[PDB]
């Protein structure tokens, strides 16, 4: 039937990094898709370290990069998983020209309305069971910047409680210190229609994620509302770690809606 | 149903390559009863020095040495090396050789107590050049340029990871970091000896299909010092923890349980 290839950007979210696609990628360039995740700043094998950093537009620097290397006249679809909606919020509000689609992951999914903090302020009011994840601080210019090493009762339990064994393992040897600059976020200008506003948003969530629950995504749905919402029976938060084959189906299906001459 | 000893093996990856290749292979030994711990090198992995800081083997596997200097008295532990992290196993056991119960090598150099550290790597040097779209480049340390590699998606695809899933492929294409065999430290190295090195129990386990290291060099390493005992794993590749991993696990509760039974006695 009715198929068409597209350009996808992976965008992981704060302690993680590209490697976390690495299931995904193989399946969406099977169907000839090209599918490209990177490592935002002191992400991944990124080699700043994130005390280098305290602002959103620095730590998505190589998201805007890449962006700013799409040909004349091509558009992507950004994939963000968890605080990776942020990022391509960030990327869809400085390059609506670019982007043909957004599609959050079990994602942070911002507004208009508010400060672009508002949903990870929800979250975090919402959400405290943060076991033997250790938080720390370091100084950023004036501020004060609240950083978390992910636990490993925090992976197996709530981020990953539905996905391989292996894949438990694998990310307590690659996750990385992270913050989410609310600083930063509480006092960025809002978001705007014809910007982040502009573009078909799809909003994907997992049956069982332990970590974003299910009335909070549902809250954020009805936010802010979008274009599209698909559900992914048995997933965890990490949807493309825990029912891989099931989001690939799903995107090509955002591909076929955003295609276009 | 008695009891029997508990291994705890640390993993030790190669050039290039970080802890994280390690991931289908530690659940299976936690699972089954022993530990294991695998560890980022310098400049390897996530840990966060870059190679231009560091020249020699011995900067290169600090981390393997403050860990092992970290287990307590009288406890010992089995290291296994994977490709370059043979060299690390055997430089650990030089050190450390009463930490050590067996040096397990798996599609790994296995240097000898009579020649340089270097002799094995040579000879894979000279019997292997086919790097393909790998990218080679020098920088300075000390008075000395070092060569130093990352590694091409061919070379992990065709070479390395050659019967492996896609998916790890794909893994290792967003991980991998420039490398060094630090060839002039190597070298120039006292050689191994017998007290250190060469006391510790040596099992050298290979892949059927590895497409890096030959069959015919592999078995070059086994006769030029001979192990106590080889294991060649069906239709594995270069990179067994990824391709034939229940096989690898086996293997190494094997050589666990052998240890148990020399304590038992
Ligand atoms: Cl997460
Ligand atoms: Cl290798």
């Amino acid at each position: 039937g009715f198929m068409v290839s597209a350009h996808f950007i992976l965008i992981h979210t704060i302690c993680h990094g590209a490697w976390l696609w690495y299931k995904l990628i193989p399946l969406l360039q099977s169907a000839g898709h090209n599918a490209t995740a990177i490592d935002l700043v002191a992400s991944g094998i990124d080699p700043r370290q994130l005390e280098q950093i305290g602002t959103w537009e620095q730590y998505s620097e190589p998201l805007f990069t890449l962006i700013e290397s799409i040909p004349e006249g091509k558009k992507v679809i950004l994939v963000g998983e968890s605080g990776g909606g942020i990022n391509i919020a960030l990327a869809a509000e400085k390059y609506p020209e670019k982007v043909s689609a957004l599609v959050f992951h079990n994602a942070l999914m911002p507004d208009i309305d508010h400060s672009p903090a508002f949903v990870y302020k929800k979250f975090s009011e919402v959400f405290t069971d943060w076991k033997d994840s250790i938080f720390s601080n370091y100084t950023y210019g004036n501020d004060t910047v609240t950083a978390v090493e992910l636990g490993d009762r925090t992976l197996a339990e709530n981020i990953f409680s539905n996905s391989p064994i292996e894949d438990v393992e694998l990310a307590k040897h690659l996750v990385r210190k992270g913050s989410f600059f609310e600083q930063d976020l509480d006092t960025l200008p809002n978001f705007t229609s014809e910007g982040y506003g502009s573009i078909r948003r799809v909003y994907v969530y997992g049956e069982e994620d332990q970590i974003f629950s299910r009335d909070f995504q549902l809250w954020q749905i009805n936010n802010y509302k979008p274009d599209k919402v698909y559900c992914v029976p048995s997933a965890d938060h990490k949807i493309q770690i825990s029912k891989v084959n099931e989001l690939a189906q799903i995107l090509q299906e955002v591909a076929n809606s955003a295609s276009d001459l």
